[PDB]
């Protein structure tokens, strides 16, 4: 395969074209985890993870997403956010430019892998959830919403160092059996009910669900379908008042909550029986229907549950992410031109 210094191989029904420095590429799974490989970067002298962006320029929207992806990754450099160690393309020119590769640190596990293998002591959950909220605070202070925070988006290594993997970046990758795979267990109810004007607080609902799962070793709201998902949420938090319902759903999705029987809020002391009362208290500031009332990531880091790790001076905010570039309309060849330069510019 042309392009000096590059080599080809078939990995998960796709050809991978990588520089000679990337050695021993090993697929992580099939389908969803199928565009990600382990490798060893001979130049960096370390294990890395490599991601092959599927179809970055299939259409305007994919090209815009590809660009945003790169732009956010290198804007949001943080101890608890996944960082780019490299970007490349087998392209010899922009006519050849049709695929993008992202090389980061190898963490080697996610929160599912962790819940599955350990029991997860209260003290272990404090450290993990601290680092998630810390990464999130930074992400939020830039004006970015994840919107799909879940255990497979949160990476953890042996040293229990945690990194948030993406920013709700989902685009042209496999969405056959891999979107059927995409779990709704961690999604904010206001997103579930297609409220158009949600904010940062959607991710705090998700952290709530993630933290509850770490403590109990099982999913909090494991819905089997869309109605079941809402029914399970409402059975724990209680059905909202009409006034709260009016600001967490689109007009049409209200029916889905109005046709349920009125249910009181359950006592979280009994749901999370022998958990640290501090864990229970916090969860109750997270698993709130009124997105208004939900604690922010900043306020949460301040909770006594994280008093072991809270250091206000080591919990940075970011500069606003500038969207002036993405505010203007461009063609596909332009988003391409722009992404090519972004790929080319990398260290
Ligand atoms: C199913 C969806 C939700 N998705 C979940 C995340 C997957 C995922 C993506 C990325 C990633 C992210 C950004 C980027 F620029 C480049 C890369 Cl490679 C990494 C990992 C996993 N892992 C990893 C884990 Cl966490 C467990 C096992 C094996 C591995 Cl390689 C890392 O170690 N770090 C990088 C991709 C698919
Ligand atoms: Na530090």
């Amino acid at each position: 395969g042309p392009r000096a210094g590059f080599y080809r191989q078939e990995l998960n029904k796709t050809v991978w074209e990588v520089p000679q420095r990337l050695q021993g590429l090993r697929p992580v799974g099939s389908g969803a985890y199928g565009s990600v490989c382990s490798a060893y970067d001979a130049r960096l002298r370390q294990k890395v993870a490599v991601k092959k962006l599927s179809r970055p320029f299939q259409s305007l929207i994919h090209a815009r997403r590809t660009y945003r992806e790169l732009r956010l990754l290198k804007h949001l450099k943080h101890e608890n956010v996944i960082g780019l160690l490299d970007v490349f393309t087998p392209a010899t020119s922009i006519e050849d430019f049709s695929e993008v590769y992202l090389v980061t640190t190898l963490m080697g596990a996610d929160l599912n892998n962790i819940v599955k293998c350990q029991a997860l002591s209260d003290e272990h959950v404090q450290f993990l959830v601290y680092q998630l909220l810390r990464g999130l605070k930074y992400i939020h202070s830039a004006g970015i919403i994840h919107r799909d925070l879940k255990p497979s988006n949160v990476a953890v290594n042996e040293d229990s160092e945690l990194r948030i993997l993406d920013f709700g970046l989902a685009r042209q990758a496999d969405e056959e059996m891999t979107g059927y795979v995409a779990t709704r267990w961690y999604r904010a109810p206001e997103i579930m009910l297609n409220w158009m004007h949600y904010n940062q607080t959607v991710d705090i609902w998700s952290v709530g669900c993630i933290m509850a799962e770490l403590l109990q070793g099982k999913a909090l709201f494991p819905g089997s379908d869309y109605i079941d998902q809402l029914k399970r949420i409402m059975e724990v938090v209680g059905t909202p008042s009409p006034e709260v319902l009016a600001k967490i759903s689109s007009e049409h999705a209200r029916t889905y909550i109005q046709s349920l029987p009125p249910m009181p809020q359950k006592d979280l002391s009994s749901i999370f029986r022998g958990a640290n009362p501090l864990a229970i208290d916090l969860l109750g500031r997270m698993l709130v229907l009124d997105s208004d009332q939900r604690v922010s990531a900043a306020e949460a880091l301040a909770h006594a549950y994280f008093s072991q790790y809270h250091d206000p001076e080591d919990e940075p905010e970011a500069e606003p992410y500038d969207e002036s570039v993405e505010a203007k309309e461009r063609t596909l060849e332009e988003w391409k031109e722009l992404t090519y330069q972004e790929v080319l510019s990398f260290k």
